This record gives structure tokens, sequence and C-alpha cells, in this order.
């Protein structure tokens, strides 16, 4: 759309009030012109046909309960752009300020969200397993980081390379959650998952085993489901990345933490310089040690904490 950039106010999935960047041209659109080539949010109207319609509002006020998932997807996609730009110097997911598209209200009671190769897509949840999935900032950034991986390492979505694909989306989803300072933790999907039960979440980085996922390489899943367990085996990498950041003794191996800024920037470098579409866990260990070397020196503590974390998880 061509029009005048302006600012609206809305309420998100969790009832919080926020200002969002809109574009005025007879209606007010969910089009944000201030970031790259724009951030566009679309109404999928409970269908499965994408993208849907670009979101149009009469008065630039987004307080209807139908509005909520659109306010959050549009807002959080903004924060995520800002994290990659400000922290890593990356302009959009392609590095060239590509436009960022999301659709909300996809299907009926659809308990998932995904990146389809061109766009992000958010279910509303059935009301009991989930509530509308864009209400989670770690969920939004997990999704946007899949676009980042696609343009860079290209990690094939199956077996080990797939699980590394998933861990990368969890890791940067959490770093965006700490970036925004929005009640941040080392869990995934907590703000949106099971509104009935308090204190849980989809996956844990700090203790994957809490939900039954492997936290050590010998406990790797080897069958066939979940594309060879891409959402399962990512537990092993998630635990490594948690240890590098925070520190700890895990299966009797001790790791000093080097914190979350260095974590992200060892991972971002591994991702953009060293990883390839078929990389396995033990190539991720080489890439991460090589990154930390580049950045901090061969006999840094940073290099040493990377080696310990991967030993602690049985990866090499
Ligand atoms: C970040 C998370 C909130 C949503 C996230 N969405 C997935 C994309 C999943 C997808 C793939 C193909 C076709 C449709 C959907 C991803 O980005 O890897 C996920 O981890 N999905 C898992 C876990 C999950 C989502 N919905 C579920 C329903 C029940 C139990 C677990 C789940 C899954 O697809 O397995
Ligand atoms: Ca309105
Ligand atoms: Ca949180
Ligand atoms: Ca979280
Ligand atoms: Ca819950
Ligand atoms: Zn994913």
């Amino acid at each position: 759309i061509t029009g005048t950039s302006t600012v609206g106010v809305g309420r998100g999935v969790l009832g919080d009030q926020k200002n969002i960047n809109t574009t005025y041209s007879t209606y007010y659109y969910l089009q944000d012109n201030t970031r790259g080539d724009g951030i566009f949010t679309y109404d999928a109207k409970y269908r499965t046909t994408l993208p849907g319609s670009l979101w149009a509002d009469a008065d630039n006020q987004f307080f209807a309960s139908y509005d909520a998932p659109a306010v959050d997807a549009h807002y959080y996609a903004g924060v995520t752009y800002d994290y990659y730009k400000n922290v890593h110097n990356r302009l959009s997911y392609d590095g060239n300020n590509a436009a960022i598209r999301s659709s909300v209200h996809y299907s009926q009671g659809y308990n998932n969200a995904f990146w389809n190769g061109s766009e992000m897509v958010y279910g509303d949840g059935d009301g009991q397993t989930f509530i509308p999935l864009s209400g989670g900032i770690d969920v939004v950034a997990h999704e946007l980081t899949h676009a980042v991986t696609d343009y860079t390492a290209g990690l094939i979505y199956q077996n080990e390379s797939g699980a590394i694909n998933e861990a990368i989306s969890d890791i940067f989803g959490t770093l965006v959650e700490f970036y925004a300072n929005k009640n941040p933790d080392w869990e995934i999907g907590e703000d949106v998952y099971t509104p009935g039960i308090s204190g849980d979440s989809l996956r844990s980085m700090s203790d994957p085993a809490k939900y039954g996922d492997p936290d050590h390489y010998s406990k790797r899943y080897t069958g066939t489901q979940d594309n060879g367990g891409v959402h399962i085996n990512s537990g092993i990498i998630n635990k490594a990345a948690y240890l590098i950041s925070q520190g700890g003794t895990h299966y009797g191996v001790s790791v000093v933490g080097i914190g979350r800024d260095k974590l992200g920037k060892i991972f971002y470098r591994a991702l953009t310089q060293y990883l390839t579409p078929t990389s396995n866990f033990s190539q991720l260990r080489a890439a991460a040690v090589q990154s930390a070397t580049d950045l901090y020196g061969s006999t840094s503590q940073e290099v040493a904490s990377v080696k310990q974390a991967f030993d602690a998880v049985g990866v090499k």
C-alpha cells in the first residue's frame, strides 16, 4: 500500500497495551514502513489460503479480541527485526531488508505456527492446548529465525542437521526474549501454552528432560517420527547453549558460564560462516569452537566453555 506512516494503539493476546506502526490510506493498515522494506500482517480469516488480506482497520485502534493476534505478530516481528539489526548488524532475514510477512487466524483451532519458506503463519490454538500463538515473543522469533537459517546455513530439516536447525530457532528465540526483557527465561512457548496449567512450557533449554527430551547424546532419539526427531534431539544442543551461557555441572562435567551476549555471537557466527546444509552435531561443535577462537582467541575462556559444554552433552 501507498500511504502515510502513522502509529496505532492496540491490545495483545495477553491483554497488554502497545503502540504499533501502521499505514494510512483510507483505512489503516498493519504495514510498518520504518523497518527495511516493511513488515506486513495479514488476516487469514480461519482459512488455509495464504497470505489472506492485508489487515485493514477503520480507526487505528486495535482493541477487539479478533485484533489481538494481529497486534502481537506485527509488534513482535518488529522487535525481532530490531534485535538482528542492532545486535548482529543483519538487515532482515536475508540481510537485504526483505519484507516480513505474517498471517494470523490461520485455520480453525490450529495449535501451531510455522515459516513456510516465504512467510510466517500463526494458528489461534484451540483455547486449551494453546492460545493464539503470536502472543509469545519466543514463538515469533523462533519462526523468524527459520528464515534466517534458510538464507544462511540452509540446514536440512531432518535428523541431526534438522535438530540443529530447531536448536538455533530456540536459542535465538530466547535471546530475543531476553532482548525485549519480557519476563525472560530458558523455556519455550510458556506464555501461550496450556492457559489452564501454570508454570509449564513446551520445551526447556535449562532442563530438557523435564518434558522427556534428551539432554545427552547417548539419549538421542533414532527413529523416524518428527523428521527423525528434530524437535526432540534439539534438546541436546539447547542444553549445550544453556551451559555456555549460564554455567553448571552436568553429568559431572563442569562449565563456567560466559553469558548470553557471547553465546549469541558465537552462535550467529557459526550459523553465518561455518555451518552447511548437511552439518551434524559434531560439525556444530567444530564450528562453535572455530567461532569462539576467531572472536576471543584460541586460549580464551570462551573457547574453553564451548569445549566443556559440548563434552558435558556427549557431543564428541
Ligand atoms: C515454537 C513452537 C511454539 C511452535 C513450533 N512450530 C514449528 C513448525 C511446525 C510445522 C511443520 C510443518 C507443518 C506445520 C507445522 C517449528 O517452527 O519448528 C514448534 O516447535 N512446533 C512443535 C511443537 C508443537 C507445536 N504444536 C504442537 C502440538 C502438540 C504438541 C507439541 C506441539 C511441533 O510442530 O511438533
Ligand atoms: Ca479498530
Ligand atoms: Ca518468558
Ligand atoms: Ca520463553
Ligand atoms: Ca501453561
Ligand atoms: Zn522450528
